[PDB]
């Protein structure tokens, strides 16, 4: 058995072909097993509406989940991933860095 702790990384982007909207992302990479939770939180509550999930896997048998939706920031506005994982004691939680 193998067990890898996700490395989580939490941005935003632009599509080219849609510069106007704004999509809020979380990159979980790395894991094994597969067993996974990943949430989008907005000032500390889940986004139910996430629309896309796409996972995938390596050679070596990590797993990777890019994990996002379109949003709207402001700055008053808090925003994070939430990650919760075999290897991990508690859920971890990444905030977004607003210039990220």
């Amino acid at each position: 058995m193998i067990q890898r702790t996700p490395k989580i990384q939490v941005y935003s982007r632009h599509p080219a072909e849609n510069g106007k909207s704004n999509f809020l992302n979380c990159y979980v990479s790395g894991f094994h097993p597969s067993d996974i939770e990943v949430d989008l939180l907005k000032n500390g509550e889940r986004i139910e509406k996430v629309e896309h999930s796409d996972l995938s896997f390596s050679k070596d048998c990590s797993f990777y989940l890019l994990y996002y939706t379109e949003f709207t920031p402001t700055e008053k506005d808090e925003y994070a991933c939430r990650v919760n994982h075999v290897t991990l004691s508690q859920p971890k939680i990444v905030k977004w860095d607003r210039d990220m």
